[PDB]
């Protein structure tokens, strides 16, 4: 029961901060409880601007809601990941991070959801800074990976 979740996306969106919420005080491992069953979750924060793609069980494509450029890069990023394992139904979620910065937002909630719906991904918004929805993010990953097994 081992789950490998890869954080990927443009520089500055919050990948390391997201990993930090899971790992506390570039790979983090913990046994967590999801749906009454314990599992080993390893969160990878080794994406650079590969080993990542083959290794992963799930891919969290992180963009920042305050960085429209990072959002525009999502389609081409997802395409490359999927193309590297064309036979696999990869669990993927688009993670709109920095939701706490309301007065700096460059990407809307509904836009994120439309993108995820169009590309057949999951979608969630997080604040890695305040641990808003970060637990839900990683637990959700475990659930989708389970469906692939
Ligand atoms: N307000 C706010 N700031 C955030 C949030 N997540 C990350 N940040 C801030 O955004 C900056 C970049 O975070 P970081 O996790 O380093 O991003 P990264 O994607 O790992 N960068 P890189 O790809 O270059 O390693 C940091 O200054 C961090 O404190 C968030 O949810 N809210
Ligand atoms: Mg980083």
């Amino acid at each position: 029961g081992v789950f490998k979740v890869m954080l990927v996306g443009e520089s500055g969106v919050g990948k390391s901060t997201l990993a930090g919420t899971f790992g506390g005080l570039d790979t983090y491992e913990r046994r967590i409880m999801v749906d009454k069953e314990e599992v080993t979750l390893i969160v990878y924060d080794i994406w650079e601007q590969d080993h990542c793609l083959q290794t992963g069980d799930a891919f969290l494509i992180v963009f920042s809601v305050t960085d429209r450029r990072s959002f525009s890069k999502v389609p081409e990023t997802l395409l490359r990941l999927r193309a590297g394992r064309p036979h696999h139904d990869l669990p993927v979620i688009l993670v709109g991070n920095k939701s706490d910065l309301a007065r700096s937002r460059e990407v809307s909630l509904e836009e994120g959801r439309h993108l995820a719906g169009t590309l057949s991904c999951k979608h969630i918004e997080t604040s890695a800074a305040l641990h808003h929805n970060t637990r839900e993010l990683f637990e959700g990953a475990v659930r989708q990976i389970r469906l692939r097994r």
